[PDB]
């Protein structure tokens, strides 16, 4: 890897005492920062074909999917709102696979609070906005649940510049 120190976050905007945000690609952030923990936007079967999960898995050259398939065959699926800790491969020491509700598929948005409570077992995390994208939840709402629920230090990477700008505007109202 590059020779930088681990957990080297740069250029984030501090929103609260423990929540930070950056307009960035989470894969490029993982490579630059070398965090202890990267959060995956997982589904219950740990099938990483799409969304953030697909980007993370591709950046591990499919090692994340191989490990996840081995895990599920023995250990069974996660629950919505739940998490597991598997290897971070080349991206991080650990990957916290967190299942936000998929409101495009009828799941209860209330489970987003449970989803973010998984972050509180880790002192500092690189993460995407939970339940965004293929999961269908309103990103402004997801940021509010994050701020209200996470107590540990979270560094959120949002790649779409227009969505970033709307999140920051929303939060500063
Ligand atoms: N990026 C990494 O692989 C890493 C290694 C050791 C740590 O204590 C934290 C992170």
């Amino acid at each position: 890897s590059n020779a930088g120190e681990v957990n080297s976050f740069s250029g984030y905007l501090k929103l609260t005492d423990n929540v930070y945000i950056k307009n960035a690609d989470i894969v490029e952030e993982a490579k630059k920062v070398k965090p202890t923990v990267v959060v995956n936007a997982a589904n219950v079967y740990l099938k990483h074909g799409g969304g953030v999960a697909g980007a993370l898995n591709k950046a591990t050259n499919n090692a994340m999917q191989v490990e996840s398939d081995d895990y599920i065959a023995t250990n069974g699926p996660l629950k919505v709102g739940g998490s597991c800790v598997l290897s971070g491969h080349n991206l991080a020491k650990h990957c916290l696979h967190v299942v936000g509700p998929n409101v495009n598929k009828g799941e209860d948005i209330q489970l987003l609070k449970s989803a973010y409570e998984n972050f509180n077992q880790h002192e500092v995390l690189l993460a995407p906005l939970l339940s965004a994208g293929i999961f269908g939840a309103d990103p402004i709402h997801s940021l509010r649940v994050c701020v209200d629920t996470v107590r540990t230090n979270v560094y959120l990477a949002v790649f779409d510049k227009n969505l970033y700008d709307k999140l920051v505007s929303s939060f500063l109202e």
